[PDB]
């Protein structure tokens, strides 16, 4: 059904701001995952700097993209048939760990074969949008 993962990652002008309020580019990591449990349970430190081998076992493919303030990145990546979930996590300076707004996860049934899912980056948050 879905051969290709299509994402459109778009940044507002003010994203990932420093303490002085200056917008900064951000790395966004895209993960093709066999399962979601390890990814969803990982905290920011664990996901980005940790040695979780269960998480490593779940990751089929990963891409790191660099999103400029006011910019956009198109992801058009072969979707592995074993990728039941796609995780998208931003390496924000200031992630809101309490609200868990620094990452999103999509099941296969949330993707479209020939249309991208739009992910908005605004401040220190990611939001899936129509």
């Amino acid at each position: 059904q879905i051969k290709t993962l299509h994402l459109d990652i778009r940044a507002r002008e003010a994203i990932n701001t420093s303490a002085a309020g200056i917008p900064l580019s951000v790395v966004v990591r895209i993960y093709q995952l066999k399962d979601n449990r390890s990814f969803d349970s990982a905290d920011y430190q664990a996901l980005f700097t940790g040695d979780n081998e269960i998480l490593a076992g779940d990751i089929i493919a990963q891409k790191d993209v660099w999103l400029q303030p006011g910019g956009s990145v198109a992801v058009d990546m072969p979707l592995d048939d074993a990728a039941k979930f796609t995780g998208v996590a931003a390496m924000f300076l200031e992630p809101d760990q309490k609200k868990n707004t620094w990452r999103v996860v999509l099941g296969r049934d949330e993707l479209e074969p020939d249309t991208p899912r739009l992910i908005e980056v605004s401040g220190n948050t990611l939001t899936l949008l129509p």
